């Protein structure tokens, strides 16, 4: 080795090092301002944006540990840079201009920027902070009675008498989870994702139903739901090779804990109308249909 | 000498690592702790707190003073990790630094002091909210320079209804339940709350004698209270507690001694979100803030189910 060799091994690395932690600085902003649906609809125009905005904190633990371990570099470079330039001082020029770099064109700078050209940084980003946040996966598997209240009410004026059936059922719509309404496995009626048009046309027959489960080889693994618009639609245009797999759409799975009056709500804003349903161990549990949730409602 | 300046790079090696678990712990409580609990720590004779409230108002300052404190402390950290490195293990020590420091300020000045904030976000906001402020004053030519550097559509829920309708999804009997349903959620705070204007309040300083005339003459059980002016809600008083007193006071209490601390929401409060929030807490009535912190007006939990109940 060398001097002025390690110095400009250092300074290049000081120079990569301060370059780097903008792109993991800007990244986060990029990554977590983008809007839910507009991610959506640039997947179906990418997939690795959406697979990191699955776990919306994972996008942050990657992020974090990339920009730190940047910037305490700088300064590692810049502080032995710095006292094999000005001795003992150097460490306190090397904090004072690392210090300020690491401000202006390693955190401040690029988080400002990203706003402006948040659409192209956030695709460019995507793919590479998916590839570092699988290195970086390792650490991150570490860091992994009713009457009483309601009676006072009427008393203190709060609530009027008449009022008080109806919000019985408001309280029991938000306490009451997918698996008490759904409808359970054994009963739900499935169409493998290797059939053929005609049968599922059989079975929306049958049973009557619009929206059939797609199963997969087995009854725990669902793969899409299939509307029977889809496929009588299929049969009618001639599609020499027209399978089950195309016509199927992927469905939106939730767990047995989640409420109901998120559901419905959430339902309504992706234009689906039935939910599947999965267990802790992320088999097949059911499926909950928006008229499912109101029963309670419709039976008083 | 060699061996005193290790000894006084190691201990602001240790103090540079705390000054980055300040900035970075104070970052996650400050702003997690939610506008409508800062109001009631003012009111309530609570240290510094009238600190902490200063810097809610500007949402970029506290993330540019803790930004500015945790980069700062931070590379001091790397900087004197290297140099104390350097010194102990030749041109290898630059690598030992940046390990070193970068394991460390992790796990001890960023990730681990953000678990305690989450925690403890109330407490730390208190212990922390004047530093940061005097901070602020100081990096005041930075904050100027980046300062200056810087759908339900009806028709929808219909058609969305009808299709779904179509599908058998759901059921055309079942339309109103889900079309009020539907509105119920996505209905604010504001929407249902009774103006500022035409709430009747009590005065902390006022009587006990004179809260009963103000529950005579209104017929209201619960009046807010204002500390001192009607842009300010410091707590409920209920007219059962003031009965009770005058009867069998003896001591005389004033309001402040019988009101209780409300439950202020913000105007955007979900109301779904309201009713499970305050059944639970067995409290029946919400004082509604702003975003500047003042007064807009109050909910009662027949307010939130009228209009669905009335449709």
């Amino acid at each position: 080795m060398v001097v002025i060799d390690l110095l400009i091994v250092e300074v290049v690395l000081f120079i990569a090092a301060l370059l780097f932690s903008g792109f993991f600085s800007s990244s986060e902003v990029a990554l977590i301002s983008i809007t839910r649906a507009k991610v959506h609809a640039l997947q179906s125009q990418a997939k690795a944006l959406d697979t990191l905005k699955r776990s919306t904190d994972a996008i942050q633990i990657t992020t974090l540990i990339g920009s730190t371990i940047a910037n305490v570099a700088v300064a590692s470079l810049a502080t032995a840079i710095g006292i094999t330039l000005y001795g003992n001082l150097g460490i306190a020029v090397g904090l004072v201009v690392a210090a300020v770099l690491v401000l202006v064109f390693g955190e401040i700078g690029p988080k400002m920027y990203a706003s402006r050209y948040t659409e192209e940084l956030a695709l460019r980003v995507s793919r590479p902070i998916l590839f570092f946040s699988k290195l970086l996966y390792p650490v991150l598997w570490v860091t992994d009675e009713i009457k009483e209240w309601i009676d006072v009410g009427e008393e203190e004026g709060t609530i009027e008498e008449e009022e008080r059936d109806m919000l019985y059922s408001v309280l029991r719509f938000g306490d009451t989870t997918a698996r008490e309404v759904m409808t359970p496995r054994v009963d739900v009626v499935m169409i493998e994702d290797t059939a053929t048009l005609e049968s599922a046309l059989a079975i929306f027959n049958e049973t009557g139903f619009s929206l059939i489960p797609v199963y997969h080889e087995r009854i725990d693994n669902i793969v899409g739901l299939l509307n029977v618009k889809d496929v009588f639609s299929a049969v009618f245009r001639q599609q020499t090779s027209a399978t089950i797999r195309d016509l199927m759409y992927e469905p939106y799975f939730i767990p047995e804990s989640k409420k109901i009056d998120e559901l419905l709500k959430e339902l309504q804003v992706k234009k689906q109308h039935m939910a599947v349903v999965l267990d802790e161990y992320g088999s097949f549990a059911g499926i909950v249909t928006v008229e499912d949730m109101l029963e309670e409602l419709v039976h008083h």
